[PDB]
């Protein structure tokens, strides 16, 4: 019961093809979850003060080997051209923010700067490799880069660790391990460099009082990072977050700011991704709820039904009425038993059925039925739009009494 | 002047350069204008009851050669490979669409079904017909495509007709121009479904009392087409919408529902865009407005000022209750002459200026401007908080008077 793949299949949420290898079709209902995801994330992004942009989905070849990737993912990379030129289909954000950041003069003022990107990301990764929505060749991250001084590294790798709880929380991660990867043997900057860097990340994360543990050598050539792994309720493991240092891409695209004593300086640049693919977290979503989503993702959180044809339109006024709130709400009206319409929406699990007989009608109530089976009685129409709008809003986990 | 590049620049609304020809950049505030639009979009999806789903970003050359679009648009697709096969990045959300509807078996029940998608798409233009926004390489279709019965096709079409007015007047473009696109030299189908598919459109266009031309030999290679040009307040020609009848792609891809009987029928398509590309009518728009977009899509909506450190606190409080109430807001505290803080924010096209002095705090009470200089007076926080949510929410093209 928690494999992504069937219950996929199962809710009409996505599929896959051999005719686009590792890149997801998006049914009505699964893209549904992808969108309300992205409210999510962008929630979080006013709360922590991010802007967020857009940047395209090809850029030269030319520029891409000024990063000092070129060499190590070139193979992994899809390219085309066009009029005598290569472009790569972008599969990271980073080098198109740096171009953002470059149009316009920048000054120590406008530090930090923090950019988001829902950043649409391609890799030509082996197809033996690919599975379901875990392994893909088409991705989204929910990217961001802080743009900042040194002395401000410490105070925005804190606020990052914050938003990852804060994220993680909300959809009941609790379990997270927290690894910190340390100089490699090949690495640009002094050893003074990664001394203070190692130690921005170790106390960033003393000042939220978390524990960790070094992955020794495991940096990348630019700069230490940290990576959060959290676990789902069959104790599975997933790394899902990264906040990366990097000395090395802003220097290499010429960016620089005027800083405070008037001087060209190079800005420090922090990548982070809390979900990591969008994609990805979904599937684990899938199967960290069997498909029960919390009502705030499920694509359908309301179905409104009649038992007999008598109260058809009391239930297009319910239907009205709860669309009018806000709520992703079905009328079923079809000439089905009450038990039969009962079974499907529960098999398709939507959190709510809101049944209308004869009394419920006569009273101006309607009875409540819940996916898990329980059945919470009949209640005042206002009252449950109400409850249905709190727990939508505040993202709960649970469903009502 | 109203140039979109200028104003673009000017608002920090997006950027284009030469490592990505024809492609876009968003910068925060011009992202913010894109989203809003997106916003809108939706809403007209969910009034005309469409699905909205995602298509993969590239598909197998194979498979675009079994659609007739490898012959007809071989030279302007951008192409890619991997593993020995060759992908064509999608210039077209239909072919993908199709692989959806043919997910689960359809029967005539799940007719009309209206399947929309902010398609990605992507053209290899000749880098010297590109100009702004307005002819761009990578763009975002506002698409749908609606499989429907033949029985269906008057009512679907005289809907997609209705969309395009409604949308259209919404922004204040009145003059619109109307050409019937009838079948080209290279085309699919047969002299037959031409004659029938044609007439359908001509009889959607006689029955809303539509003048038309027809604009001979430049329908689809697919199917004939309505295509929509709107004028702007210079009275030029901008060519936006497109309805097409489509009686052969759907065969091509194997498409079928169970009929009301119990055969085998293939749906008819019909294809739709109505802003056209995202990028280009945002371009539209922001010369039409001149950077003065209506308060509903503009950046920021309200900036909330004080006259000295006096009044910071209610400011602060005032510009937290907007924000409570939707308003995209700031506070300005800086200590500079309110003439020309006032001009700062006129400048950056900021519909309403909240002016708050000591008698202002004192009543409860805020002094309201306008970007165009009208003095709306001192009013209750309340009665301005909700004559903007009013103004916001019913997408007002006027501002307060
Ligand atoms: C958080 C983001 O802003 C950051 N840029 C990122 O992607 O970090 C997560 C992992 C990075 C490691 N990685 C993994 N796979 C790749 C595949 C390709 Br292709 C290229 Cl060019 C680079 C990479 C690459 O850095
Ligand atoms: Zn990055
Ligand atoms: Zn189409």
């Amino acid at each position: 019961g928690r494999d992504h793949r069937k219950i996929g299949k199962q809710l009409d949420l996505y599929h896959m093809q051999e005719e686009a290898p590792g890149m997801v079709f998006w049914h009505n209902d699964g893209w549904t979850i992808f969108r309300e995801l992205e409210v999510f994330v962008r929630s979080k992004l006013k709360e922590y003060q991010y802007q967020e942009v857009k940047g395209p989905f090809m850029m030269d070849r030319v520029l891409w080997e000024k990063t000092g990737h070129w060499d190590n993912y070139k193979d992994a990379m899809f390219t085309t051209s066009s009029e005598n030129r290569e472009y790569c289909i972008k599969p990271m954000n980073c080098p198109g923010h740096v171009q953002i950041f470059n149009q316009g003069l920048k000054s120590y003022r406008d530090l930090p700067l923090r950019m988001a990107e829902f950043g649409s990301c391609h890799r030509n990764e082996p197809s033996g490799a690919l599975h379901g929505l875990m392994r893909v060749r088409g991705f989204t991250q929910d990217d961001a880069h802080i743009f900042c001084t040194e002395e401000q590294i410490r105070d925005e790798v804190n606020a990052c660790i914050r938003m990852v709880y804060d994220m993680y929380s909300t959809f009941g991660f609790e379990k997270i391990v927290v690894k910190l990867s340390t100089r490699p043997d090949k690495r640009i900057g002094s050893d003074e460099m990664w001394d203070r860097a190692e130690a921005d990340l170790a106390v960033a994360l003393e000042e939220n009082n978390i524990p960790f543990e070094y992955q020794l050598g495991e940096g990348a050539f630019y700069g230490p990072k940290i990576e959060f792994t959290l676990y789902d309720c069959l104790d599975r493991a997933w790394q899902c977050g990264t906040v990366q240092l990097d000395f090395s891409l802003p220097s290499r695209l010429s960016a620089s700011y005027v800083g405070e004593d008037n001087e060209r300086k190079v800005p420090v640049m922090i990548h982070r991704a809390i979900l990591g693919s969008m994609e990805r977290f979904i599937g684990i979503l899938t199967e960290e709820f069997a498909g029960f989503f919390p009502t705030w993702l499920a694509p359908v959180q309301v179905v409104v039904m009649n038992i007999t044809d008598s109260q058809s339109e009391y239930v297009n006024e319910l239907t009205q009425k709860l669309q009018n709130a806000g709520i992703r709400v079905k009328a079923d009206l079809r000439n089905e038993k009450i038990g039969f319409k009962i079974r499907e929406h529960t098999l398709r699990r939507v959190p709510y059925m809101l049944v209308c007989g004869d009394k419920e009608v006569e009273a101006g109530k309607v009875a409540v039925r819940t996916r898990r089976g329980k059945d919470l009685g009949s209640l005042d129409v206002n009252d449950v739009i109400e409850k249905l709008q709190q727990e939508i809003r505040s993202r709960s986990l649970q469903q009502l009494e």
